[PDB]
């Protein structure tokens, strides 16, 4: 949330305010920023790692397609 105003929020003093923040803070190593911190089987299915031939293959892509609209209750 620091850094997420740098490309949604643009009022010029708001960014100055927010780099001060963040000098203040001050240069955390990434390492510690990372310590702090099924889809497999289709995205194989989009490159078709098994082989199948493109009669077969059609049907399941546009399925998944179709899937990924209907599973989502936002534009239901």
């Amino acid at each position: 949330v620091l850094l997420n105003f740098l490309k949604t929020e643009q009022n010029q003093g708001t960014r100055r305010e927010a780099i001060r923040v963040l000098g203040l803070l001050g240069a955390l190593d990434p390492y510690k920023h990372k310590v702090n911190i099924s889809d497999y089987s289709t995205s194989e299915m989009l490159v078709n790692m098994g082989n199948l031939p493109l009669d077969e293959f059609y049907p399941a892509v546009s399925m998944v397609a179709l899937m990924r609209i209907f599973r989502d209750q936002s534009l239901s």
